């Protein structure tokens, strides 16, 4: 019972490190006594690599299964495959105007064309969208309410030391997997790549419990989960180095500088296991995978910057509009009806996403077609073409018309769709918005070059007889621009994009676009979406970037004040059982310092609520703090800070040593306490 | 005068951070007042990127000039070029049995063959080696005694907070460059890639002084030098990512987690500037550059491990043998004659390195030929060849005979040649030892396959009519094995070997060899060469890996003891000028705590020697610590730690907050102090 942590309170890292040292000393004392002890110590040391290996394996396997099921269910909204009911659209079409794959309209009316067929297909698409959204939201609400959302805002807080009991359990993992598949299939403007960080961390937490070295200790658990988040982003984007950089930058909070190898190994193993999931010989590393072998010119940095500007405004817009909506999702009756919320949102998305062929496609498929340049064989509306460039017809006009509506639709609907009670990600919708913007810009540039190639701006570069601009690169740049504008990631995101879409010729474009998007989004506030949502949920997250603007000291932030009762303290050897029982019943504090005497106020040590209560109960079933005696469980080395200490130092010691509370002493006389809640409240 | 640091002292990072916060507040107060202030603040923020950019530029330029001059003077030992006196051996041989390039023997006797010609060439090679070594060592001894050695053991300490005044000045940089060129040319068993870290850090220190933001502050300077070390390693090996990993792992000690971008940018800029240094169109990224496009088999993983074993023993041997010798270099009259030491060592090296053609070659050229597989046109003794394999004659027997002597010679000489008073590196000689070992193993494997292909072990893999084993791969693996066994680097070294010799097919062999070498070298002690030499020089380096084995508290490490006088302290308002003068004259401490009274021993604050003396001198030219008054320069926030605190916490707070001293308080009563020297001494 002693040394546990209760629900929804932040962790003290120093105590966990001390307990880890105690266990290490216990092991090392026996280590040299016999060879068997050396073998046991080696196994205990390899426990970390075992848990990280299993986390990578599970992340790869679960991401592969999620991708397969999501693809199948997304295709199931548009038709079935009579020859084999367990093949998806692409697999059935490739397995040979196809008679084996039949849409619902052909099944019900028996006619493949006409107003009736379109009506029936529209209705049935709406039906499956509604059914998948219903099943996912209800399953989340009933069996594991923690699966909702991307879960990165919570994983970041958990790695910062926070505690959420079932967030990384087995029911949360199972329901997150199933409901993430169902939600991505439903057609909601959400993703499945951000939520895989939560799945990887769930796997890490589950696999930690197989080793007592990690089950009892918590900081070691945070290290394992930091590796797991790297594995999760790796498997999400297939970018081991990008995943590890994301973990170090966005998610991982505490970094002993040795687990970086563990994070990289976890990412590599996850990517390896995911790559092996290719039963049908797919040629893509990810469902939104594309590569580029075309040039880019210096004048294309003018609009690559412009896209960054877009990525900065939309990002800044999104955090403004989404957070506000999420606010209304809690300060209105809309929050009392989450299943109805998801039903309405999914229905609206399906009704307004079917007419436009770009929004009807799976967002990953949309990102894939937005990264692919127009080939000779392509005759779709996106590449309807009839001099260096190619003449264009009404098809391109209509294509821009449709892409504009797709962009508006997705910008508006991701705002309302991010914070609903079903596993939802933000990487995929943000990339879709950015890619649609980039494709629009690229098509505009291509048409501008074609009509006015005779202008000097293009006369120097564009060569007669060959294509001069590649809109797919513009789309890939806009994806990163918006992704960095919303997440405020700079280098981890750029590495993620580089590994996600192979090719180094576009480091300068991506770098410029991402930097411009972040700098434009910072002019409206330096909050990423995962920090704006951490703020909104009011999670006790000690931001590594937050600055204490007030030029005040630890004097300002102690919270015994003139309007508060006298500081809660403990005497040394005069108090009895009744006094402590009454004080704890009448008070609501997690820990109490121990001092010499009323007139002395000379510090002795620290004690915690849970262990003190446990000891009192044990003593009653079966009071001096000096050398009934509670000497053992008394934290005799509590951190202290002088009132004239400045708040930068207190924040720094909290960040580095992972403090949960620090006493404050004046000339050896105790004054008050400063906990994480105090620093966080006062920082705001 | 207030706030400076004395020579050969250790920086307290917390005070520097507080000063940086004060300056940041000063700037930010004016920042919002006008646009000009915003521009000034933006320039001040860009100061860091400017200094890192200039550090990369200077590292690239200086490494390029050093490489060019080292190549030219290394070739000058063997001949001249009549047509143009400023072209080296390769350039004049390529500029067309060559009549332009003439060796000394043909110039003096006029005959190109015979005993006399060989005698004269041998004598002149010895002469040139002696003269180059003499000039380098004398120039180091006279103009900048700090240029000697690789300088990594000292820079690791400097980035840990230590101060060495002229280590990174302008005379040290100039003399280091010139004498490093001259030493590499001399023919000593040393290198020029480790010392480039010192050149890069010198450049960083020099370029910091151009900005007041970094000149006055020290921790900011430490960040700049951390980036500079990454740039130096990058330019040394042409490996930006490898250089940054080396900086984070080996050299860089304090890591705000934001400068990693600065380190990567510095490395990239250094590599870019170095690559542009190719006036004559050389095809090699580095003078020891080679690439591989051949396979490797699983059975070749046995001796790749074996080389690792070698890399572990030799490494462990070297640190044992070199340190001992370096120890004797201080406990004998040999240390009183450093110029004679270098003369004798260079003379012996030239005398016994000329006869064997493998040791007569520049160690970088030796590493290059050891990395290159035998081509059809090669007729040298290394590849004298007359079934899957190729028949061999007496040439291969003699080649193994010669490579064995080369390995023994290099192993023995690098032991005596590392700690001499002239810029000497250890990457090049260690990689040469490893490459010779790997080439020996590869040739042995190839011959065993040729004679005994009929055995089942090779019958499964080797294909008739084609080569089966590539000794160059074995040499490249052995280089990394020995490099990691001497430096005890695992992942940074592996990335360095990746980027130095392009190709990912060989990750498993390199990783296995490096890990085996480190684990075998750890069985004899977990000290890298740069930590064994830090220990030997007795530098106050707080190792990030050292463990405090004693299960003791902060009480035992207190150094007021029964045999020592009473703790040095100050009274608040009772003492006069005479008392302070006498106490400073009769005592030798850097800082003094301020307490309430003799009978109270209640802490008040902290004071430093230098600023206190400065204030007293100023007061005399033109005594209460309460609210002559010295209130201003009195530190009110000295870190305190209860004696019952355990030493792991003290070590961790020292390593995280960069403490120089921490008081210790007992129930509010001051007891003693714990400085970095105390912890370091007690740790041993
Ligand atoms: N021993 C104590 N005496 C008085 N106030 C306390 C004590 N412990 C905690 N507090 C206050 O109660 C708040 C909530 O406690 P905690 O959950 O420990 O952060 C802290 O932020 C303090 O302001
Ligand atoms: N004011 C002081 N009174 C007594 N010992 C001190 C004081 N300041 C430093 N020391 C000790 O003197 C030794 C050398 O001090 P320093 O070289 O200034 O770190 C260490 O053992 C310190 O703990």
């Amino acid at each position: 019972g002693v040394g546990t942590y209760d629900d929804f309170h932040t962790i003290d890292w120093v105590r966990e490190k001390c307990k880890d040292r105690e266990r290490h000393r216990r092991i090392n004392s026996k280590k040299k006594e016999s060879a068997w002890e050396m073998t046991k110590s080696l196994y205990d040391a390899w426990s970390g690599w075992l848990v990280v290996t299993l986390t990578g394996l599970a992340s790869g396997a679960l991401a592969g299964l999620i991708d397969i099921a999501a693809d199948w269910m997304t295709d199931l909204k548009e038709g079935i495959c009579l020859s084999a009911l367990w093949y998806n659209h692409e697999q059935c079409c490739w397995g040979s105007k196809c008679p084996q794959w039949k849409t619902w309209a052909e099944l019900i009316i028996g006619q493949a064309e006409g107003p009736g067929s379109y009506i029936m297909n529209y209705i049935m698409y709406i039906f499956w969208a509604l059914s998948f959204a219903f099943l996912a939201v209800s399953l989340v609400k009933v069996f594991a309410p923690y699966a909702c959302g991307s879960g990165i805002p919570e994983i970041k807080t958990i790695l910062s030391g926070f505690i959420i009991r079932g967030y990384l359990g087995k029911w949360t993992l199972m329901i997150k997997t199933i409901t993430l598949v169902l939600a991505v299939a439903s057609g909601l403007s959400l993703g499945k790549e951000g939520p895989l960080v939560h799945v990887a961390c769930c796997c890490g937490n589950i696999f930690s419990y197989l080793f007592p070295k990690y089950s009892t200790n918590e900081a070691k658990k945070r290290e394992v989960l930091s590796a797991a988040s790297a594995a999760g982003v790796s498997v999400a984007f297939g970018a081991p180095i990008g995943g590890v950089l994301f973990s170090l930058e966005e998610v991982s909070y505490y970094f002993p500088l040795k687990t970086l190898w563990r994070s990289f190994f976890a990412a590599l193993v996850a990517a390896f296991v995911l790559r092996s999931i290719n039963p049908f010989g797919n040629s893509r590393l990810v469902l939104f995978y594309v590569e580029y072998h075309t040039p880019w010119y210096l004048f294309e940095l003018f609009p690559f910057i412009l896209l960054g500007v877009f990525g900065g405004l939309w990002g800044a817009f999104f955090i403004r509009a989404n957070i506000a909506w999420c606010r209304r999702r809690k300060s209105t009756k809309f929050g009392k009806y989450p299943v109805l919320e998801v039903i309405i949102v999914a229905a609206i998305t399906a009704v307004i996403a079917f007419p436009n062929p770009y929004t009807r496609l799976n967002t990953s498929e949309l990102i894939k077609e937005l990264f692919t340049d127009c080939g000779p064989l392509e005759s779709s509306s996106l590449c309807d073409y009839r001099i260096p460039d190619r003449p264009a017809g009404v098809g391109v006009y209509s294509a821009i018309w449709q892409l504009c509506l797709a962009l508006i639709f997705k910008i508006i609907m991701t705002v309302f769709t991010f914070g609903i009670k079903v596993p939802s990600g933000l990487f995929i919708p943000s990339m879709a918005i950015g890619a649609i913007a980039g494709r629009i810009v690229g098509i505009a540039v291509e048409q501008l070059a074609y009509y006015h190639h005779d202008w000097f701006i293009f006369k120097e570069w564009c060569e007669v007889g060959a294509d001069c601009i590649t809109p797919g690169l513009y789309a890939m740049v806009g994806a990163a621009a918006c992704l960095g504008g919303v997440t405020r990631m700079t280098v981890s995101l750029v590495v993620i994009v580089f590994e996600l879409t192979g090719g180094l010729e576009y480091i300068v474009p991506l770098m410029a676009a991402v930097m411009t998007s972040k700098w434009v989004g910072d002019a409206f506030g330096r909050e990423g979406i995962y920090e704006a949502h951490i703020r909104l949920n009011g999670y006790p997250f000690l931001d590594a970037k937050e600055e204490f603007t007030h030029t005040t000291l630890a004097a300002d932030v102690m919270r015994p004040r003139r309007s508060d009762p006298p500081l809660a303290v403990l005497t040394q050897d005069n108090m009895t059982v009744d006094d402590i029982e009454n004080m704890i019943n009448e008070t609501s504090y997690n820990g109490f310092p121990v001092i010499m005497s009323k007139e002395s106020q000379r510090l002795v040590g620290f004690a915690l609520r849970r262990d003190l209560t446990i000891a009192i109960e044990s003593a009653r079933k079966k009071v001096c703090f000096a050398q009934l005696k509670l000497r053992s469980i008394l934290d005799m080395s509590p951190f202290t800070v002088t009132d004239h200490t400045p708040m930068e130092i207190v924040v720094d010691i909290f960040r580095k040593l992972g403090l949960r509370q620090c006493l404050v002493t004046h000339n050896g006389r105790l004054l008050g306490i400063i906990t994480k809640k105090d620093i966080l409240r006062h920082m705001a």
